[PDB]
């Protein structure tokens, strides 16, 4: 009950808007902003309703009906209806608003023709009432109701949109149990409690500030002051054996196991990288395991791209070896005995300028003369999601970590044609429509009996993902987070695994 907190990042936030955002900074924030049909048991991966009070699944499981809650306001005083729910689906999977997430409804009836231009409405949700949404799908859909609850499918108000266009994501209106009440921008952001909030007795919190273009470590040395509540950067390398050995700095640590791989992209469309066997051979010159030192043994090296801990993880899967001299040898037989240049694009937040540095020395040592682009995220992020830039990106500090516990997770947005896309995170450009067709059938077998031959089909697609190397995988790291001692609440809403690091809405003061 009450209470302001701070917490501090390094990087600038460039948007709230649901259906755009979609980094480590900005995806909790928009999810204390806006809601959605569905949400999870706070600091769970267990889903539960939200907008919605309920819903049926027809027995084939490929009609979902939400009852929505009635005298849900947007922060602007609005009841939010169906409507508004329609209207939400029709924008994000619109071509035009150019979301990174709008592959995750490609099961719905009529999404083809949406992302085709040839409709601006989704003929598979319907408006059966003011308080009932209905949704039909062509194909039984696994990942369904995960996606009900993504930040993709949240409720906007459509008179605020046409109000500020393209700016929507400066102005964000929800129903969230925080609204947005000062923006200066790369200084500071401002949460204030949503007094009427439908969920009530949350947010517990009546304020929460996120301080921007803050120095990581100097946020460490806030935190023992009591200056600050969260280092959103979280502990930085240089520092980290100091806390872990300080009672009372370890005391302040919460750690946490993660669905998350970090990768070096390939842009698969620009030349060097369109040849495999390039993009192999960087997979052969990649040293993880020094990487992995650079951030103190907090992760373990990656040879795939799904997280060890997520079903479909190929566990027998032998992946390319470290082996200079085989690199080299696969760079002669593409054509480029003498190597070549490039660009390395990294976020420029500690420790990623460290770890590009590595890889840019691992690409020297195969002849890759690779000069590092060490760029505010949004820009790094932006010359990914174009098809004409950032021949190589290091993924570290933007991605990727499970939206929600699945293997399809990994696929649609950043390794499907569904986020080869502008804007999208399929930085790699990699779109193989077989595999697209793949990963339908594989969503498809929704019966819980069968999820290891499930498991299996997704483990095969992402073996042929391998083969292609649009990724070098580099490592599968812990999360690390840091409170002050007045911050009440579980463990698991400091490493939340859907409200992505801090449960917001449930957190506490003491
Ligand atoms: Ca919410």
């Amino acid at each position: 009950q009450g209470g302001a907190i701070t917490i501090t990042y390094k990087d600038d936030v460039a948007t709230l808007d649901p259906a755009i955002g979609y980094d480590w900074q900005n995806w909790s924030m928009i999810k204390s902003l806006f809601d959605g049909l569905m949400d999870y048991e706070p600091g769970t991966t267990n889903l539960k309703p939200d907008l919605a009070e309920s819903y049926e699944i027809s027995p084939d499981g490929k009609t979902f009906t939400f009852k929505l809650r009635h005298g849900v306001k947007f922060h602007n005083g609005r009841e939010m209806t169906a409507d508004d729910v329609k209207y939400s689906l029709d924008r994000v999977t619109n071509p035009k608003t150019q979301s990174p997430g709008a592959g995750f409804f490609g099961s719905i009836k009529g999404y083809d023709d949406v992302a085709a231009g040839k409709a601006t409405s989704l003929s598979g949700v319907t408006v059966v009432d003011p308080y009932t949404v209905k949704f039909e799908l062509t194909r039984p859909d696994a990942t369904f109701l995960h996606v009900m609850a993504i930040n993709f499918s949240h409720v906007v108000p459509k008179e605020e949109v046409e109000k500020y266009g393209a700016d929507f994501g400066k102005h964000p209106v929800g129903t969230g149990a925080f609204k947005l009440a000062e923006w200066t921008l790369g200084q500071r952001i401002v949460f204030e409690r949503n007094p009427d909030y439908w969920h009530k007795g949350l947010p517990h919190l009546d304020k929460i500030t996120f301080e921007i273009g803050q120095e990581p470590i100097v946020a460490l040395l806030r935190l023992q002051k009591g200056e600050i509540d969260v280092p959103g950067d979280g502990i930085p390398p240089a520092k980290f054996q100091e806390v872990m050995a300080d009672p009372e700095q370890k005391a302040r640590v919460v750690e946490g196991g993660q669905l998350h791989t970090g990768y070096v992209t390939m842009n698969t469309t620009m030349a060097p990288f369109d040849n495999v066997k390039v993009r192999q051979a960087v997979n052969m010159a990649i040293n993880k395991a020094r990487i992995i030192q650079i951030i103190n043994g907090r992760a373990v090296p990656a040879n795939q791209p799904l997280p060890p801990s997520m079903p479909g993880y190929d566990k027998e899967y032998k992946g390319y070896p470290y082996d200079v001299a085989k690199a080299k040898a696969l760079l002669a037989e593409a054509g480029h005995p003498d190597g070549f240049e490039t660009q390395l694009f990294a976020m420029n937040t500690d420790p990623n300028p460290r770890i590009a540095q590595a890889i840019q020395q691992d690409l020297a040592a195969i002849g890759i003369k690779a000069s590092i682009q060490s760029l505010a995220q949004a820009n790094v992020i932006a010359a990914g999601g174009d098809k004409a830039g950032a021949p190589m990106i290091w993924s570290g500090g933007m991605a990727w970590i499970a939206d929600f516990p699945d293997p399809s997770n990994f696929y649609g947005p950043i390794l499907g044609c569904a986020g080869a896309v502008p804007g999208g995170w399929n930085w790699s450009w990699y779109c193989n429509k077989d595999l697209d067709a793949k990963a339908a059938e594989a969503d498809s077998v929704v019966d819980p009996a069968k999820g290891a031959e499930r498991d299996k089909m997704w483990s095969a697609i992402y073996d042929k993902v391998m083969e292609d190397a649009p990724w070098a995988p580099v490592f599968n790291e812990q999360r690390f987070t840091m409170k002050s001692a007045r911050m009440g609440g579980a463990d698991n809403l400091y490493v939340d695994p859907v409200h992505i690091p801090i449960n917001y809405d449930n957190v506490y003061v003491k």
